[PDB]
């Protein structure tokens, strides 16, 4: 769609935040023939996908990011930039750890010959160590009405927690604790007793819609260089501007209530025909002008609050003999998903030294604790996953170095009844627009959600071209 | 053809005989040269002093052998195949003398007849084992050609573990099937081999149905092909071993030099010999071409075919093939019951496949017969004793083939050559060549049909090269 | 903007040249050779004893501008061993004796040629010289339109019409006809001889001859392959094209190889001999004028004989020799003329056996016997048919029953341009429309002309690539 029409006069759109939402807004506005001015607060691109190179030349990330087959807007973007080969697709499997049997792992293998949802049904049927046959029947009974259900049905489930809905549908409490604790922490870094059922249903839709919807991929290197730079190069080649260390301090308003300019941290005033806030909901809420604060659209945002998360990186002296070229569900009380980045990531490949990147969730009682306290808790959990290779007192494998990245306000906490509060990309303020994973879009608080919100934002701006050009 | 091609074929096995048959049908002149004084190759048989036949192997014809069915029909010898009951009879190693079977109902179509057979059988698989086995195999049977080719990287034992098929099922059922198809255990055999064999059970209704030839293969099967080739102007010559592939200065074939020095020439040349013999006869100037260099992976597997004539007629026998489920033996049959020409009402003869034979091809005939009698004492405990206390051996025949069919180990499929070689005028035939029906009689016949097809496709280029 | 992927069938001089100039233009050629040797009709093979034997005795001329350019571009000019500016002919009437046409290096063209004929007294009488000069003067003064008009006559026919004595046609032109197309003047087109005689009047050293310093696959074909590969091009041996698979509109879908492999590109080139192309032309193309005309162009039989003798011949030349034999054409002592084939105590004779129509079917021993009988006339005090004198250590007989197209009269309108009426399909080879005959120069020029036509159609070939992508 972002090819049609060539503007008489291109719009100058000021975008606050160069995360995937801001980068996507800038990409599709540039494709439409407009001039985006992307202003990033930090000295790094990507936001919640940002990474940094330390003194030894090793990268550490904000988080462990997994790309799914059921990410259509991400697939389109990678294809449009011709970087499809930068996604390292792994085996169609879901490998889970055994808390009862340390060092042992169980898995759900999706046959490449069976279509969706048969490959999924088969994976559950074939697995014998994570679910009993009666549990499998009760689980299938509980989920069948949900999978047959439409979009109206999944929206109606936003009033329940995962634990609440599973009990109502008769799904055994052991299934919710065995399988769904892992899935809840993976999607929103919180347990099923807090997470909205609508979140799990959009995730389970990956398993029944497309055949490879639930198939996983790792980026071949650090996201700022391998993903963010191709978008920046594309935006700049079409006349767009991308500026780092440009934090917006204030949204200055005209007497009628519309935006006058975006005042930067050094006082610099940036103007445009349209203004976009592609910042996280927490930062936007603090920067909303007093005169907007009582408008329903901005007042509803009080429900959407960032969830704490910690991303731990540990470089070991040895190469671990028992590892996978995949993502692993630790099924730990302290950890969520983890991966041996020296095996899964191309740019992070090392044949004699293995690095483990792990998501530490729930992180509410841990974001305040010291890095050594977090590493100790991680090593204690790793001694359960690698009992013959990793010991907490470094008796076996030894830590060369570590990197603990804390995000106390990451993605919005997808608790029940957040969906009516989620704003559309077009705001009731003429000339002001919103972008970000938290905005109204159907693919959760994810990389796909961020990119889609950007596409939806750019779409709303080009739709209002006539009104935005006359206002200039 | 304006002018018929003279095609020189080396080896009168089923591949060479098939190449000659279909080239003669196309109106060309095949010259089939056989090294030995017998036709058939790995299906060859010999008549001893007492007038009794002994074979290279126990051969079973399947319903899922379309090119074999076509050939028999074309020669009008369909009645020479003795189709047995649609059953799979297996011995019980734990219960000596006892047998279990998978009966395929003739009213149920494929794969329902198969599903029923497994469901009905209660002594070879437990109900949980049946479920895990069905789960493990269902994605595979639904899979296409690209899927089965992707399984060539795994052994049978490896793939069964991955798909969650119980280890007891792999040891109970698949040891028997692996030794039957390629004379090796599932820890060595490629999974692609088992998947092509299991496709017999789900494609056609009678695909897994078995048949015995009504007599010795040289007379009952090879002679009808020879008579057909000769009636259309083709030549079939025994005791004509090719000693050398003589080349022209450009690298193409000049002639085939025989053992007595005789030079045989043609417009096209075919090698329908086993891969082991071809590898030794490849000229030095061809040896580094990918097509011929890849052949190093394909090596013949040892096998032994034992024949034992007993003084009595065994009271407990079948008009069928039996899976011994032995560590030394593979499939066996009472040929005095199953084969028409070998029928004897007072004297029963047992033809048994001795596999794996790696540690046995070097051993003496008496050592092999002793091991066979010790295994027969487990299958017939009230009729056969190793010290000949019960039934007594009148005579025996031990036929050893130390390099039979290629050992279908994982990753052999990319090495398998097409019937058309990169050398202009030179072609290959044989069960080892690129064809979808394994190293079998069907594979041999299909490779022959595919070879003859490639020669007639290149008629224009082969006729111009002659002048 | 985006380099074209051009699939070329055949790594002869035409295919190698097409690949070389497409790589120079910044495109990606994929050169597929059917055999395990490069060069085609210039291919050679090393036997067990380490001695090379060739498809033919190849002579490079000064009047080969595209060959000179290629050698210069690859920096291998020193690989051509230029011989004396002479034309040495044998005397059939006087066995062992030789006559020659010496071209003075002080006289320019065609004066050096006129002088050579005037100075020679044993091959032409003074009246014969006058009648020959009279008969040829209108022809040498004539333009390109004139030489094309002579394609309707045989050499024997035109010589009789222009009043050139019948003895001149039999003495001088039998040798020249067999040298250029391995056929006698009663069959060869006069246009062929006129393009050859143009070597003698255009450039001073046009008629000067050179031998390659070694085997052509290593000394000439490898430098081209190394150059193509260094610029991103692909060269693959044992890749015979089995079928030209077509799209529903008639254009090429892919080239199907002998091992089943399907090779695709933005453009497709057939640098194969005309005989092989004619057999591979799809049925739907067979009635198009361009491909139907090719029925006239048929490969001519030729035999290249190599004989290694026990002794080094005392009476030999560091040159090419015209045997003026009824069975043989040109010959050379390769132990003298070729650098890599040099041997001081053992001499090797490489001889062209033409006309070969009645000989390609005969045995190697039958051919060697006929060659030894003819060599007993050229070396009567050194070689005897019953090996009484010099003895054969070994021999190599290379038969090409369909070599260069038989340049009989009226073949010129049938010769195709490098750009075919099929969009994306192109032709290369000595038989295609180019002015330097069925020669090494013709092959290289056709390659240059093919690569030129492909780069000229870059815009149309790049757009067609993306239209199919949709
Ligand atoms: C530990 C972790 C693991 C994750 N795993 C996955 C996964 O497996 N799969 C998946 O799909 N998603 C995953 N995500 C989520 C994903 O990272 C986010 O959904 C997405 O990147 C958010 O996009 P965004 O553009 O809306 O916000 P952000 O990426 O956070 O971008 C906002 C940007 O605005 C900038 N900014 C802030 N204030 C200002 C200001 N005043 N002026 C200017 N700029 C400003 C920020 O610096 C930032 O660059 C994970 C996230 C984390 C933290
Ligand atoms: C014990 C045993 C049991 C078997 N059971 C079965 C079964 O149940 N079902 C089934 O389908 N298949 C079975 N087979 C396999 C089957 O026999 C073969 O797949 C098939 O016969 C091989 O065909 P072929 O023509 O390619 O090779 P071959 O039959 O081996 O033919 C090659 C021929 O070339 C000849 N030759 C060799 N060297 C030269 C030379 N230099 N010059 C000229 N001729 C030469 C040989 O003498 C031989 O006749 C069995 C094989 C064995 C040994
Ligand atoms: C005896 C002899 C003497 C000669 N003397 C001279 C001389 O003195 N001077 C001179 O200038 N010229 C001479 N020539 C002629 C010269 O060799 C040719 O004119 C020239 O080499 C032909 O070039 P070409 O590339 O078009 O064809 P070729 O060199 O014949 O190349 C065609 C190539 O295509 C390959 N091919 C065929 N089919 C397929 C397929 N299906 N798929 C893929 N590849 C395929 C062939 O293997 C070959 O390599 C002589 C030739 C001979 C035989
Ligand atoms: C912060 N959002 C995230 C974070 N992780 N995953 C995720 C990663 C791996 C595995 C899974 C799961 F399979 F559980 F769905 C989800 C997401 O799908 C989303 Cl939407
Ligand atoms: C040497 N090849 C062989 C040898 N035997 N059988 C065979 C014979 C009897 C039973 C079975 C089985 F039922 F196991 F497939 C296979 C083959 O199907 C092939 Cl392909
Ligand atoms: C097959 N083509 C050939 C073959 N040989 N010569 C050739 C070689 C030596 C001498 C002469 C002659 F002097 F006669 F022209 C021609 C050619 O000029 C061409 Cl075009």
């Amino acid at each position: 769609f972002r090819n049609s029409e060539q503007p008489t006069k291109p719009l100058q759109v000021v975008i606050a935040g160069a995360g995937l939402a801001g980068l996507s807004t800038a990409k599709y506005l540039a494709d439409a023939g407009h001039k985006p001015i992307l202003l990033e607060a930090r000295d790094v691109l990507g936001g919640k996908i940002a990474a940094w190179k330390d003194e030894d030349g090793d990268w550490y990330e904000t988080g462990l990011h997994i790309f799914f087959g059921a990410y259509p807007n991400i697939q389109n973007l990678f294809g449009e930039l011709g970087i499809n080969d930068r996604l390292q697709w792994k085996e169609h499997s879901m490998i889970f750890a055994m808390p009862n049997k340390p060092g042992e792992f169980s898995r759900f293998d999706f046959p490449e010959t069976l279509p969706a949802p048969l490959n999924g049904i088969w994976a559950i049927l074939r697995n014998n160590e994570m679910l009993t046959w009666p549990e499998k029947v009760k689980f299938a009974l509980g989920l069948l009405p949900a999978m047959v259900g439409g979009q109206a049905y999944v929206e109606a489930q936003d009033g329940f927690t995962v634990s609440e809905w599973m009990k109502k549908q008769g799904v055994p409490d052991r299934v919710n604790d065995e399988v769904f604790i892992a899935m809840s922490k993976a999607l929103n870094f919180i347990n099923p007793d807090e997470l909205s059922m609508q979140c799990i249903l959009i995730a389970l839709n990956r398993f029944l819609q497309e055949k490879h919807g639930s198939k996983m991929a790792f980026l071949d290197g650090n996201p700022p260089e391998r993903l963010c730079m191709p978008i920046v190069d594309h935006v700049r080649s079409l006349g767009g501007e991308v500026r780092l260390n440009s934090r917006i301090q204030k949204i200055e308003l005209n007497p009628d209530g519309t935006v006058k300019h975006f005042a930067l941290t050094d006082g610099t005033q940036i103007t445009g025909d349209a203004y976009v806030f592609a910042t996280p909901v927490d930062i936007l809420k603090l920067l909303v002008p007093q005169e907007w604060k009582e408008i329903s659209y901005f007042k509803k945002l009080e429900k959407l609050v960032g969830v704490p998360v910690i991303n731990v990186h540990i470089w070991f002296d040895r190469k671990l003999k028992n590892t996978y070229d995949h993502l692993l569900f630790s099924r730990s009380s302290l950890l969520s998903v983890y991966a041996d980045m020296s095996v899964t990531c191309k740019e992070y490949y090392d044949p004699n030294r293995s690095m483990l990147e792990l998501v530490f969730a729930p992180a509410e009682e841990w974001v305040g604790r010291s890095d050594t306290e977090i590493i100790e808790a991680t090593m204690q959990e790793l001694a359960k996953l690698f009992p013959d290779e990793i010991a907490a007192d470094q008796s076996k494998a030894k830590i060369l170095k570590y990197h603990v990245v804390k995000t106390p306000r990451s993605v919005y906490k997808t608790i029940p009844d957040c969906e009516p509060c989620r704003p559309l990309q077009r705001s009731p303020i003429e000339g002001f627009y919103l972008a970000g994973d938290y905005t109204k879009q159907k693919y959760l608080a994810s990389m796909e959600g961020a990119v889609l919100s950007g596409k939806l934002c750019a779409q709303s701006v080009v739709e209002d071209y006539k009104m935005l050009s006359r206002r200039s």
